[PDB]
C-alpha cells in the first residue's frame, strides 16, 4: 500500500541523510586532523630553533 | 498473488537497508568520538602552551 | 702603588667581561621573547581555526 | 715637598676610589649572572611543557 511506500521512502531517506551528515562529519575530522599537525610542526619548529640557539650561546 | 510474493521481497529490502543503516550509525559514532577526542587533545596543548607561554613572563 | 695598577687592569677585564654577559642575556631576553610570540601566534591561529568548524 | 704630599693623598685616593668601583663591577656582573642562569632555568621547563603538549597531540 501507499503507507508502506512512504515509511519505505522515509527508511532510505534516513540512510541518504546519515551518509551527508558522515561525509561532512569525516571533512571536519580531516580538517581538525590536518590543524594538528601544523600546530605541532610549528611547536616543535620553535622549540628546536630555541633550545639550539641557547645550546648555541652558551658555546662556540 | 503479486501482493504475496512481493511482500516477502519488500521484507528482505528491508532487512538489508536495516543493516545498510546499523552499519552508517556504527561508522558515524566512530567518527564523532575521534573528532571530540582530537578536539580535546588539541584544547589540553592549548592549555600547555599557553602556561610554557606564561612561566616565560 | 703597585695594586693600583692591577686594579686598573681588573677592572678593565672586568668591564669587557660584563659587557660580554649583558650582550649575552640581552640574547636570552630577545630569543625568549621570540619564543613566546611564535608560541602564542600558533596557539591563537589554532583556537581561531578550531572557531571557524 | 707639600706637593709630593699631595700627589700622595691623591694617590691612596685613586686606590681607595678603585676598590669601589672594581666591587660594584663584580656585584653587578654577578647580578647578570644569575639573571643569565634564571632565565635559562625558565626557558628549560618552558620547552619541556612545550614538548608535553607536542607528545599530547600524537
Amino acid at each position: 500500500g501507499a503507507m508502506d511506500t512512504l515509511y519505505a521512502i522515509l527508511d532510505e531517506k534516513k540512510s541518504e541523510l546519515l551518509q551527508r551528515i558522515t561525509q561532512e562529519q569525516e571533512e571536519k575530522l580531516s580538517f581538525i586532523e590536518a590543524l594538528i599537525q601544523q600546530y605541532q610542526e610549528q611547536l616543535d619548529k620553535s622549540t628546536k630553533l630555541v633550545e639550539t640557539a641557547i645550546q648555541s650561546l652558551d658555546e662556540p
